[PDB]
């Protein structure tokens, strides 16, 4: 089967054969599309086929398919599964797996960078303290004084699912949220619940607007423990605007390092439940969503006020106007402090080039349009006009339920 | 089977049960989602007729009544005898309104039941079609206080006798390739303009030349008519602050009127069924003006604004995009021509969704199309999960007739 995707801006038509290697499900059927739905303990039995698939891929990527080294490694993994019910990945296979999960991440506009990924192997980690040390080294290395480098840290795989490693935080760096008695929130509304858990776990909340939350870490199925990331390791950029000098008086800042820490890395059937990964921000992630979502810092009002826009009718597009300046501000602030960041035009242009390349070299690029198109100025970015095919390839990054819903407390 | 949709801005979770009536296919499988692709007999007809008539008589609180069964019989008799059948006016009205109700890409459906339907099933020639269309345009324009409408020409019979409007909208600006390499007017109609020229159009070779209608009655070769200029309401585009905006000399038409689609009611196919409502501002300002394949005026507007076009990171495209869109909305409101902003339109559609979940058990919605093409995440539809599925009656796309026709 061949599938064609067309670009309506340029009339370029590409052909997807890669979707034939797709295993997992989409959520969709012939009768329903779930493309806009946010979220649409293995036996030896299901495991070896998955192991075989991965190693055949691995071994094709290094040009050694059907080699003695390939067949030997197959035999080796076979025996290891039937003996221990699992297996261990060589370092090289871990690295390749991690790179490919990113590459396969259909909702990531940033994948032109997929091959430049520093993989830290934290598979020898046994304790929360160990996890905290690994995570600090990751932050420091990834930050690199503002010259951000992509990285991921891979803690030990699931075994019985009773001994899971987990970073309770959704991202390694995030600001606290405090729901107040009057129903207002101080700080980041997205993070209220997690903030409460942390408080419960004994964190002394500063109760400010931009309190970096403590890491909350579980090793080996144990109850999790709190650690404050050293402040010096947390690079932050104060937000100012190039023309509007009152923009600084809003007191805004953000952190430099986007680092997702709640996802599950699946490689060759193995499940890595703690695998924090980081890159660098696209400006709209902070300036549209983090500041201007209604259920977030929600500063459109205050900014429109200060610009003295006409706020009596939405047809003044006052919101659209405030939104753009806020985003100009984020990009200006990051660049000024020499903290890596990419604007939404640049990021989506790169991504189209990546995708084109991927269709030639690889025969596809699974892509989720709902997520790839930016949350402002959609159609003046080249991705709006690009037909995409969404399908799931392994290795992959998967969502997993928040651990406080499932965790069995030791006490 | 029962399906939940969550709004991530409000936590409201609605349960969709209406998709279980889903008739047609989506393009997707369990293996591949095609959510972002633009275009994924007598025996056949009685089920489709019955399905429709069942929902009709159910809509009017008379499911399984003599009148219901009698009509089911009558149509059954007529199909077996004639190989087609005819809708009662009431069925036509209900059908048309529901094709709109079921259009999963339309953000404007809160309005679906206020649709004026013009039964044009007695039309027999292109001149007739032209008369009906002019009357549509006039009724719907309504001196700028625009009103939704559809005009339904006769149904397909043997497909050798289709009625078609070759225009994609009733009202569009022409497009001409220039020896200068560049394109004069609207580049999305260049081919249609050559077919018009080719069929004898006297093009005035300007930038905003209202194209002529090209009408096909009874599968015959289509003919040309110029909509009375006096019936094509236009709006010159000015900005409430930038006085130099006028000098780009942009105008846009008031009436969005989709003419190229096929309407399916109870198995019957109406190939010429132009319909119209009114614009959401971004269709003109973001898409018609700023798309690279369209009038593409961003570069020129940003220059007059004297913004830094040296680097994409100054967001100069975005700054210019907003003003262009302020200017569209401003010029329409000033000339008193109905237009809706994307905030208002999406806010309306969320209220509609809730109504449709409550009163119908769902609302098929295609997020890719529902979320405006600018400022997506500050409109509420961005955070709203949607389920997209195909219900009948429906508007379907259909191939441009120049490819299908024989002369
Ligand atoms: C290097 C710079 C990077 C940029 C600019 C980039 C950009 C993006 C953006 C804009 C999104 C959508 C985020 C949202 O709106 O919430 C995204 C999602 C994603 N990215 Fe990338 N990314 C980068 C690096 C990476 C790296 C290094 C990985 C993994 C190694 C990755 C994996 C993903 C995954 C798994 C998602 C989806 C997360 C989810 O569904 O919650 N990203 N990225
Ligand atoms: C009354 C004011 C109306 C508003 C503000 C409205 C708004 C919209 C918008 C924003 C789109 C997406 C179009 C694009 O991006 O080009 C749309 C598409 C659509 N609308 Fe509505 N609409 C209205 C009236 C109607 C009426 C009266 C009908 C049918 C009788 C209808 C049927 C559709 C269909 C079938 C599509 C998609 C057709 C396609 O795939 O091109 N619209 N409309
Ligand atoms: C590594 C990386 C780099 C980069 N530039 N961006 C990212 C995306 C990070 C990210 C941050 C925050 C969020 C939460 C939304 C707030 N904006 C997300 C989406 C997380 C998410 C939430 C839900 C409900 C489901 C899901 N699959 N994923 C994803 C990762
Ligand atoms: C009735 C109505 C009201 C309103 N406010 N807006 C509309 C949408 C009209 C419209 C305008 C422009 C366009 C495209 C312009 C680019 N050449 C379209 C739809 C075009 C289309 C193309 C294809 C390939 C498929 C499809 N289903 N629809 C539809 C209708
Ligand atoms: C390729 C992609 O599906 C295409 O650009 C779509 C995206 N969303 C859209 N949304 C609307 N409302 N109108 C459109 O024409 C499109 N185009
Ligand atoms: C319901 C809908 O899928 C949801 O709002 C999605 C839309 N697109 C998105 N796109 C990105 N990049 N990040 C998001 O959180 C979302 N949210
Ligand atoms: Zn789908």
């Amino acid at each position: 089967r061949f599938l064609k995707v067309k670009n309506w801006e340029t009339d370029v038509v590409l052909t997807d054969t890669l979707h034939l290697k797709s295993t997992l499900e989409t959520g969709c059927t012939e009768h329903i599309c779930m493309g806009s739905i946010m979220l649409p303990v293995r036996t030896k039995d299901q495991l070896f086929p998955l192991a075989k698939e991965f190693l055949d891929q691995y071994y094709s990527s290094i040009k050694r398919f059907g080699s003695k080294a390939h067949m030997d490694r197959l035999e080796e993994v076979n025996k290891e599964i039937e003996s221990t019910s699992t297996y261990q990945l060589k370092d090289t296979e871990l690295i390749y797996g991690a790179k490919h999960a990113w590459r396969n991440a259909s909702r990531c506009v940033g994948r032109i960078q997929w091959s430049k990924l520093q993989v830290f192997d934290a598979r020898d980690c046994t304790t929360a303290h160990g996890m905290f040390n690994y995570i600090c080294n990751h932050v420091k290395y990834a930050t690199n004084k503002g010259n951000l480098r992509s990285a991921i840290t891979i803690f030990p795989q699931r075994t019985d699912g009773k001994h899971d490693f987990r970073v309770w935080n959704s991202q390694l760096i995030r600001y606290a949220g405090y729901k107040q008695p009057d129903g207002s929130t101080l700080g980041d509304p997205a993070n209220v619940q997690f903030t409460e858990i942390c408080i419960q776990q004994g964190w002394k909340a500063p109760r400010g607007r931009f309190d970096v939350l403590p890491l909350l870490l579980q090793a080996n199925g144990n109850d999790p423990e709190l650690f404050q990331i050293p402040p010096e390791l947390v690079l932050e950029v104060p937000i100012r605007h190039p023309k509007f000098d009152w923009f600084k008086d809003l007191g805004l800042k953000w952190y430099g390092l986007p680092a997702v820490s709640n996802m599950l890395l699946e490689i060759g059937g193995l499940e890595f439940s703690a695998c924090p990964f980081s890159g660098w921000y696209m400006g709209t992630e902070i300036g549209v969503r983090d500041y201007c979502d209604n259920s977030r810092y929600n500063i459109l009002e205050e900014v429109a006020k200060k610009m003295d826009l006409d706020m009596r009718k939405t047809s003044s597009l006052w919101k659209d106007q405030a939104l753009v300046e806020i985003n100009i501000a984020v990009l200006y602030s990051f660049q000024s402090d020499k903290v890596t960041i990419v604007d939404h035009h640049s990021a989506t242009e790169s991504f189209i080039k990546h995708m084109e390349n991927e269709y030639r070299c690889r025969g596809g690029c699974p892509a989720d349009w709902v997520w790839i198109v930016p949350p402002m100025s959609g159609s003046i970015t080249p991705v709006f006009h690009q037909e995409m095919l969404n399908y799931r390839l392994t290795p992959s990054f998967e969502y997993q339920p928040d651990p406080w819903n499932t965790h069995v407390w030791k006490g």
